C-alpha cells in the first residue's frame, strides 16, 4: 500500500540526526562558497532521492558583511579621548571549533557605517510602548543621543526603526540574562543558556515584504534594474551592533540620570537600569563610541528547487519549503528544519521509485539568504508569482524542528485547521507520559485553546519567516510547525542561544533531542500535511473555519474602536458593513460545505471547480493595492504587527488606522481612514464569500 | 443541429432594426428616470428570451449635468462688461423631436463651475505637439488665457489636461467643418453631416482607468467610503464648454497676434486661424467669457447582467458586454450595439429553449454610465475582479456597431486574430460588389493589412470603451468588432454626428444601413465570436501570434531609443534582454502549440491545463505594481496612450520613458528609467513565456 502510512512509516528519527550532523560542521553563511557547496550537495542527494528534477535558482541581492580587517566594537571614551573599555571582538568558540574559520563575528546586518559618539539613553525593549513612556510620560528626549535597548519580544528590525524615529544617533542590542538566561539551567557548554561572551547576529531592516532592496517587485536576475543605496528600501540610517551582557554590563552600571520608571524595564543584571540620558556624576565626561565598518554588497544567493510531478494535477503545486542558510552553523536554525525537509524529500522518493506519484505536485525548497530579509524565497517567488497564484495550492514552511521540547506549536491559515486536528489525531505523542496516546491529545492537554475545551492552540502566522511572501504578498495558504517550550511559561523572546555561535549539533543532540524523537513528530505533522494536500482528492481546507475566526476578529476591531465613543458618534463610525460581511461569509460558506459534501463524486469538473474554489479562497482576501505604505502586505486579514514583524495582526488596515488615534491633531481625517479601511475589510470579506457562491 | 449555424441563422436584420427604433425614441442619459426604465426592460425581456438569471447590479457614482434654471454659455464681452454675442443654450432639434423633453443642452461634462473672462489663444487640437509648437517654437504663452481648441485627433479629455498643463483658465472645444464635414454630404436631416448648430457632447475626465472618480479601487456600493471632491480622480480645474461651428466662427472671426504656423493649424472656416493671443487691434479691448454652471452629483446607475450557464465549464466566463446610456438619442452610439446585443441573447436563448447550454458560462451586460468614464463596467469589474480574473475567458465589447458602412473594424489582443481570421471566412459579404463572397474576402480587400499580403487589418485596443476594466486592469482577453469608412481616407475623429442630438434612428435607418445588414454582419461577428470562445473545446486563442506581435513591439520601441545612439552608448541602454525574452517566447510558444496539437485528446484535465495556460496568459501579462502614475493600467504590453485614450501604446512604460526625453534636465535619470523599464518589459515576457512551460 502507497498510503500515509507508508509516507509516515519510512521517516526515520537516525536519518534526521545523520543529516543533522552534516549540515552543521562549518558555518554556511549566505553568499559565502560553504554555503554554495551545500547547495550544491543537497541539490546532488534530492536528485539520488528520486525527485524529477533539481535545479538551482540564483539572484544577486544586497546583502552585508563586516570587514575582516577593520572590526566593529564599541567602547567607553573618556575626555582626552581614550578608550577605556571594549566589547569584546568575537564569541569565545565553542569546545573543539576553537579553530574553525570564517566563524563571522556578532554584527547587525545592514548596519550603515560611522562612529558615533554621545551619551547613553536606556530604552528598555525600543518597543513603540517604550519610546511613548519615555518621550510623554518621563520627557525623556533620545535626540542626538545612542540608544542601549535589550533584545526580546519583537522583532530587532522595529526595536531600529523606532530608535530612529525618536532621533537615535546609534543602537546597542544586547541579551539580558532575564530574556535569555532560563534560571537553573547552566550556560553553553554545560547546558543551553547564553553565557556572558554570547551574542544574538541578526538583521536590522524594515522590509515589509519587499524581499532585495535594490529590485522591490522584480527578480534580482541577470537583467536586473538596481535602485541606489539611497532609494534601497528598509535600511537603517544610524549604526546599530550588538552584544553580550557581560559587555553591556559594563555600559549600562555607569548609566545616571532618571531611574527606571517601574520594575518592568529592569532585567536581572546588577545594574540599576537608568534611563539616562548618560553617567552619573563622577563619570559625567565619559560617553560612548560605536565603530562599525561593515559593508552592504550585491552577491549571488542559490535557491535549490526541487519537482516531484504529479500523476493528476501536474498543475497544482504543493510547497515545502525552508532556508539553508546560517548565521554560523545553524545547529537549529535552520538545520534542524533542512535536515527535517531532506528526510521528508528522501520518504516521497522512496515511494516515487516504488511507482507511486502524488496527486498534484509537491515543490520542495532550501532557500537562501533567509536571515538577511527572506531574499531567497521572496526573489523566487517574484519571478514566479504567474504560476504561484493561479497553480499555488498551499505551502508549508520548515526552518528550526524546535525551540522547545514541550509542545507543538503550529501557526496557520483557519483553512488548515481542520488537516491539522485531523493528522495530530492520526500521530503517536512524543512527549514522556503519553505513550501511546496521539500527539493531538498531548498537544490539547499541554497546550489548550483559549477559546475551546478540548481542543489545541494554534496561532495566527506573523513573519520573520520564508511564508511571508507566499502568504502575505500572494494569497496562499501557509502553514508552519515545530515543537515549543511551555505557552504557560513562555516570554516570547525564544531559545537562548538563537544567532549566536553556540548553536551547534551538540546543542540539539545533548539539550533538546537526543533521541530525535521531536524532530521525527515535526517530520511526521510537516510531511503528513503535505502529503494530504498533495493527495488528497477533496483539498483539506474548511472554508468554516475563517468564517468564525473572521468574526472573532472583528468582535476584536470593534472593541478596540469602542474605547472612543464618543468619536464613533461624531463622525458616525460603523461597524455593521462588517459584521454583515462575515454573516455573508458565514451562511454562504456553510453552504458550500454542503455542496462539497453532496456533489456528484464521479464529477472531476465539478470537483476541480470546487477544488479552484478552495485554492482560490485564501487568494481571495488579497488587495492589490495593497496595506498603506505597505504595498508587499496584501493579505487583509493578516499582516505582519507594524510594531512586530514576529507578530501577525488581524484586520491590520483598521487595526494601524486606530492605533493612537487619540494622539492625532485632526481627528476627523484620522477617524475618516478608520471608515475607509471599516470599507474595504467588509468589501474584502463580502468579495470572498462570493468567491465560494455557486458559479452561475 | 444546435450548432454555429444554428446561432446564427437566427440573428435576423428585422430584428435589429425593431430593437433600435424601441430603444431611440426618448434620451437615455445616465442616471435619469428614463434609463433606469430602460434597464428594467432589457432586464424582463432577456428573461423572457430564455436567460437563467438576469439581475441588476447598481452603484453610486460621480455624475455631472448642467443647472436646468442656470444655462451654460460663452459671450464675447466689450470693455463696458455687455455681452456683444452669446453661444447657443442648445442644439436646434431635429424634425419631429422638437417636442421631445430632457434632451441635455451640449455641456462638457465633469467641468468645474466658472466665469472667467479673458483673451483668447487658438491651440489646434489641442495635441502634446500643437502644445509643444505654441510654447518652444512661437512662443505664445497660454498661461492665464482662454484656449480655443478643435475637436478631433485624440480624446477630449487629453485635450483638457494638456491645456490645464499649459496654464490655461478655461477651455473651449469646438467642431471643425474640416474634421466633422465630410465634402459632398448634406447636413442632416438631408445627410449625415453635423450642422452648424450641431454639439458634441462628451466627458473631460483624466480617470486612467480608475472609474467612478470617488472610489477608485472598490465598487460604489450602499457601504462605500468616498473621497473628498478635492481628492477625487481625474477632475478637470479649469472650466470647459463645446460649440459648434456657427458659434466657433465668431469666437475665431475677430482673432489677431501671430499667424497660424502652417496649414495643419488650418480648418475650413472663412477665418485666418490666427493663434492669438486676443482680437485684432479694433475689437483688442473685448474678451470672451465663460459662464458655466453644472454640478457634480452622486447618482445611482444600473447594468443589467443576465447569465447562460455553461454544462461543462460554468466556472469559465465568456462575457459580452456594452452600454446603455446615451447623451440624448443614442441613434449610433450605444443603441447600434445595444440592438445587436439584444439579438444575440435572443438567438442564444432560442437555442437553449431548445435544449442547448454553451460548454462555458456566457453573460451579458447592459452598461450604464459609460458615457460619463466607463462607470457602470468598472464598478462592477472592481466588486467582482476575483471571480473575473480567475474565471474570466474573454470580454468583447458591443457599443456603436456602425461608425461607416465600408468595411469590417476589428481591434483586440492578438490572441483572437486567429479566430477573428476563421470566422470572418465563414461569413457573407454584405458588401456591393462581394456578393457570394467571405467577409474575410471583402474586408482583406478593402483594408488590408499593413505587413502581409492576403491578410486584414487588425488594430490594437486603445481606449474610451467599456472593454478598459477587463484588458488594461484584469488581463482577460478582450476585442471589439463594428462596421467602418474607408481607412485610407479616414482622418480619426469619428462620423460627423457624434454626441450630438441629431444621433438619431432616422440617421441610421436613412442614411447608414437602411437594409440593417452591416448591423446583422456585426451581430454575426460579435455572436460567433462568443459562440466559440463560450463552446469550443480547446479555447480559441494562438499564443503564436502574440509572439509575432512582440517582435514587432521590440522592434519598434528599439527603434525609438536608436534616435538617441550616444545616450544609449553613455548610459549602457541595451535592449537584448528584451529581445531575448520575446526569443524565448516565441520558442516555448511554439512547442506549446505542438502539444496542443498533439496532446491526448481524451484527457480532460491535460486539455484543463492547457485551456488555463490558454486563459491565463493574458492574465500573465499584467503587473501588479501598475504602470508609473496610473496604477490602474497593469498591461504591459498594451496602455491607452499617455496623450490620447482612445490610442494604443505599445511597451507603454518604455515608451513613456523614452518621450520628449531630449528635453529632460538630468538625462541621467532620465535613461535610468527607461532602463528600468526595459527589464520590466523583457522579466514580464519572460515570465508570460514560463506560464506556457510544461507546469512540471
Ligand atoms: C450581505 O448579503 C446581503 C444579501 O443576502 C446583502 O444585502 C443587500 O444589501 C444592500 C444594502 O447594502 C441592499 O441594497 C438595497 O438595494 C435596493 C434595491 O434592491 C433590489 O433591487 C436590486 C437591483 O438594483 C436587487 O439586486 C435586489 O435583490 C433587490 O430586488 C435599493 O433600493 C436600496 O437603496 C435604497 O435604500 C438605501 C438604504 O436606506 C438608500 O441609501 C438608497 O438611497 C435607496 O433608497 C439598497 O441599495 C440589497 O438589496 C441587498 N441585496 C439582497 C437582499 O439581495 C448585503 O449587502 C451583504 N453585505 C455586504 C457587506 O455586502
Ligand atoms: C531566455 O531563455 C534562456 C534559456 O533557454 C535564458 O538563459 C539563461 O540566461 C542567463 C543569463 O541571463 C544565464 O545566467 C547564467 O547562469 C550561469 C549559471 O547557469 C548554470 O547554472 C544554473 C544554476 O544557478 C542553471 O540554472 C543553468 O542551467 C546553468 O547550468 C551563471 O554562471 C552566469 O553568471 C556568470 O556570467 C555572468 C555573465 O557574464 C556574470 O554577470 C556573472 O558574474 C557570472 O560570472 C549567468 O548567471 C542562465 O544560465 C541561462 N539559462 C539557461 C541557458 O538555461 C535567458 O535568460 C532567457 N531570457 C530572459 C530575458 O529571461
Ligand atoms: C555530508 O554528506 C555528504 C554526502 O554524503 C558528503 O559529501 C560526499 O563526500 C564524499 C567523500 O568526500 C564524496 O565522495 C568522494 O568523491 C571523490 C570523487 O568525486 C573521491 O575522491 C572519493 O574517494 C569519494 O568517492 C561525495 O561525492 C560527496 N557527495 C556529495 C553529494 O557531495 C559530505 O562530505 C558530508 N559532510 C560532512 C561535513 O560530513
Ligand atoms: C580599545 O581598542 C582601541 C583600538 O585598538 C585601543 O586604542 C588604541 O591603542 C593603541 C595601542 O596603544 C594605539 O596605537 C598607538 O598610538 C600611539 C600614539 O599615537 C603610538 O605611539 C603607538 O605606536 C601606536 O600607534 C591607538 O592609537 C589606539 N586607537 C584608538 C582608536 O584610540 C584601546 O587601547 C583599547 N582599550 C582597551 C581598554 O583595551
Ligand atoms: C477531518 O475529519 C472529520 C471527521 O472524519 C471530517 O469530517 C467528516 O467528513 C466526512 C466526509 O468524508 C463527512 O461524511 C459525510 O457525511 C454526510 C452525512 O452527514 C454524507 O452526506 C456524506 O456522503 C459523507 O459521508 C462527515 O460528516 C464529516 N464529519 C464531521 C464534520 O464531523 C473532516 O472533513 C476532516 N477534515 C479535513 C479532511 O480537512
Ligand atoms: C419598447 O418595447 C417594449 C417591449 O415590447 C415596450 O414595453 C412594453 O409596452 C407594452 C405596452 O405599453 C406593455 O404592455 C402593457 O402592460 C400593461 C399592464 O402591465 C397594460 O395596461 C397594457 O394593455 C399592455 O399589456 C409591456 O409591459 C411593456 N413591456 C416591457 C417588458 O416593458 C415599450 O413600450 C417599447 N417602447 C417604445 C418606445 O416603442
Ligand atoms: C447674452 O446673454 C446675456 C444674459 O442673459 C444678456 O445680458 C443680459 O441682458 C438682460 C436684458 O437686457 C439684462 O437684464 C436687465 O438689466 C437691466 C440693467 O440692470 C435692467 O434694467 C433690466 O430690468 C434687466 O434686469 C442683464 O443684466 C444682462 N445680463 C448680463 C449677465 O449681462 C445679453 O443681452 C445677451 N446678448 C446678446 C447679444 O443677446
Ligand atoms: C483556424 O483554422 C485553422 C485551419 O483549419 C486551424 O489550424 C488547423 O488546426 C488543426 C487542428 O484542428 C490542425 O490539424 C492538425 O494537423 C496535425 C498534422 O499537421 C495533426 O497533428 C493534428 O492531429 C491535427 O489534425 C491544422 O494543422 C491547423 N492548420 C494550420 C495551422 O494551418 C486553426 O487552429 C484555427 N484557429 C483557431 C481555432 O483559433
Ligand atoms: C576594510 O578595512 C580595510 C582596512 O582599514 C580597508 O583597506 C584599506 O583601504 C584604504 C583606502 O580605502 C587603503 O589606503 C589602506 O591601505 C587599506 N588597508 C589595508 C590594511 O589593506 C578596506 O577599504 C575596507 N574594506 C571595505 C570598505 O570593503
Ligand atoms: C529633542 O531635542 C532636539 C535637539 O536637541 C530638538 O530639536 C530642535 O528643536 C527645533 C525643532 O523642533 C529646531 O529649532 C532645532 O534645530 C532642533 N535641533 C536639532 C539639533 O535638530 C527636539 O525638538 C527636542 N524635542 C523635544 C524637547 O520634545
Ligand atoms: C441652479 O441654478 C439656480 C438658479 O440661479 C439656483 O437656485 C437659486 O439658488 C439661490 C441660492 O443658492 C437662491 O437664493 C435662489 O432663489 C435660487 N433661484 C431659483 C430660481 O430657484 C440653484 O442653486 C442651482 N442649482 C444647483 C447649484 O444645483
Ligand atoms: C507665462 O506667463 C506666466 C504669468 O504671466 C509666467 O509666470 C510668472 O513667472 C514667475 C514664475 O516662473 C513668477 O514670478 C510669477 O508669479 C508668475 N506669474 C503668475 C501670474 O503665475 C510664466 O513664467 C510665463 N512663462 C514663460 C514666459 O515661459
Ligand atoms: C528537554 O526536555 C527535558 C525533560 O525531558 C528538560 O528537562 C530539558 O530542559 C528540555 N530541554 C530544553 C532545552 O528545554
Ligand atoms: C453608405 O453607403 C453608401 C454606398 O452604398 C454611401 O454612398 C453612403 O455615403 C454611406 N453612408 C455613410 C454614412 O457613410
Ligand atoms: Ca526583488
Ligand atoms: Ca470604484
Ligand atoms: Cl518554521
Ligand atoms: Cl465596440
Ligand atoms: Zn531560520
Ligand atoms: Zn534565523
Ligand atoms: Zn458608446
Ligand atoms: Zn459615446
Amino acid at each position: 500500500k502507497h498510503n500515509m502510512k507508508a509516507f509516515l512509516d519510512e521517516l526515520k528519527a537516525e536519518n534526521i540526526k545523520k543529516f543533522l550532523y552534516n549540515f552543521t560542521q562549518i558555518p554556511h553563511l549566505a553568499g559565502t562558497e560553504q554555503n554554495f557547496q551545500l547547495a550544491k550537495q543537497i541539490q546532488s542527494q534530492w536528485k539520488e532521492f528520486g525527485l524529477d528534477s533539481v535545479e538551482l535558482a540564483h539572484y544577486d541581492v544586497l546583502l552585508s558583511y563586516p570587514n575582516k580587517t577593520h572590526p566593529n566594537y564599541i567602547s567607553i571614551i573618556n575626555e582626552d579621548g581614550n578608550e577605556i573599555f571594549n566589547t569584546s571582538l568575537f564569541e569565545p568558540p565553542p569546545p573543539g571549533y576553537e579553530n574553525v574559520s570564517d566563524i563571522v563575528p556578532p554584527f547587525s546586518a545592514f548596519s550603515p557605517q560611522g562612529m558615533p559618539e554621545g551619551d547613553l539613553v536606556y530604552v528598555n525593549y525600543a518597543r513603540t510602548e517604550d519610546f511613548f513612556k519615555l518621550e510623554r510620560d518621563m520627557k525623556i528626549n533620545c535626540s542626538g543621543k545612542i540608544v542601549i535597548a535589550r533584545y526580546g519580544k519583537v522583532f530587532r528590525g522595529n526595536k531600529v526603526k523606532n530608535a530612529q524615529l525618536a532621533g537615535a544617533k546609534g543602537v546597542i542590542l544586547y541579551s539580558d540574562p532575564a530574556d535569555y538566561f532560563a534560571p537553573g539551567v547552566k550556560s553553553y557548554p554545560d547546558g543551553w543558556n547564553l553565557p556572558g561572551g554570547g551574542v544574538q547576529r541578526g538583521n536590522i531592516l524594515n522590509l515589509n515584504g519587499a524581499g532585495d532592496p535594490l529590485t522591490p517587485g522584480y527578480p534580482a536576475n541577470e537583467y536586473a534594474y538596481r535602485r541606489g543605496i539611497a532609494e534601497a528600501v528598509g535600511l537603517p540610517s544610524i549604526p546599530v551592533h550588538p552584544i553580550g551582557y557581560y559587555d553591556a554590563q559594563k555600559l549600562l552600571e555607569k548609566m545616571g540620570g532618571s531611574a527606571p520608571p517601574d520594575s518592568s524595564w529592569r532585567g536581572s543584571l546588577k545594574v540599576p537600569y537608568n534611563v539616562g540620558p548618560g553617567f552619573t556624576g563622577n563619570f559625567s565626561t565619559q560617553k560612548v563610541k560605536m565603530h562599525i565598518h561593515s559593508t552592504n554588497e550585491v552577491t549571488r544567493i542559490y535557491n535549490v528547487i526541487g519537482t516531484l510531478r504529479g500523476a493528476v494535477e501536474p498543475d497544482r503545486y504543493v510547497i515545502l519549503g525552508g532556508h539553508r542558510d546560517s548565521w554560523v552553523f545553524g545547529g537549529i536554525d535552520p538545520q534542524s528544519g533542512a535536515a527535517v525537509v531532506h528526510e521528508i524529500v528522501r520518504s516521497f522518493g522512496t515511494l516515487k521509485k516504488e511507482g507511486w506519484r502524488p496527486r498534484r505536485t509537491i515543490l520542495f525548497a532550501s532557500w537562501d539568504a533567509e536571515e538577511f530579509g527572506l531574499l531567497g524565497s521572496t526573489e523566487w517567488a517574484e519571478e514566479n508569482s504567474r504560476l504561484l497564484q493561479e497553480r499555488g495550492v498551499a505551502y508549508i514552511n520548515a526552518d528550526s524542528s524546535i525551540e522547545g521540547n514541550y509542545t507543538l506549536r503550529v501557526d496557520c491559515t483557519p483553512l488548515m485547521y481542520s488537516l491539522v486536528h485531523n493528522l495530530t489525531k492520526e500521530l503517536k505523542s512524543p512527549d514522556e507520559g503519553f505513550e501511546g496516546k496521539s500527539l493531538y491529545e498531548s498537544w490539547t492537554k499541554k497546550s489548550p485553546s483559549p477559546e475551546f475545551s478540548g481542543m489545541p492552540r494554534i496561532s495566527k502566522l506573523g513573519s520573520g519567516n520564508d511564508f511571508e511572501v507566499f502568504f502575505q504578498r500572494l494569497g496562499i495558504a501557509s502553514g508552519r510547525a515545530r515543537y515549543t517550550k511551555n505557552w504557560e511559561t513562555n516570554k516570547f523572546s525564544g531559545y537562548p542561544l538563537y544567532h549566536s555561535v553556540y548553536e551547534t549539533y551538540e546543542l540539539v543532540e545533548k539539550f533538546y533531542d537526543p533521541m530525535f524523537k521531536y524532530h521525527l513528530t515535526v517530520a511526521q505533522v510537516r510531511g503528513g500535511m503535505v502529503f494530504e494536500l498533495a493527495n488528497s482528492i477533496v483539498l483539506p481546507f474548511d472554508c468554516r473555519d475563517y468564517a468564525v475566526v473572521l468574526r472573532k476578529y472583528a468582535d476584536k476591531i470593534y472593541s478596540i474602536s469602542m474605547k472612543h465613543p464618543q468619536e464613533m458618534k461624531t463622525y458616525s463610525v460603523s461597524f455593521d458593513s462588517l459584521f454583515s460581511a462575515v454573516k455573508n461569509f458565514t451562511e454562504i460558506a456553510s453552504k458550500f460545505s454542503e455542496r462539497l459534501q453532496d456533489f456528484d463524486k464521479s464529477n472531476p469538473i465539478v470537483l476541480r471547480m470546487m477544488n479552484d474554489q478552495l485554492m482560490f479562497l485564501e487568494r481571495a482576501f488579497i488587495d492589490p493595492l495593497g496595506l498603506p505604505d505597505r504595498p508587499f502586505y496584501r493579505h487583509v486579514i493578516y499582516a505582519p504587527s507594524s510594531h512586530n514583524k514576529y507578530a501577525g495582526e488581524s484586520f491590520p488596515g483598521i487595526y494601524d488606522a486606530l492605533f493612537d488615534i487619540e494622539s492625532k491633531v485632526d481627528p476627523s481625517k484620522a477617524w475618516g481612514e478608520v471608515k475607509r479601511q471599516i470599507y474595504v475589510a467588509a468589501f474584502t470579506v463580502q468579495a470572498a464569500a462570493e468567491t465560494l457562491s455557486e458559479v452561475a
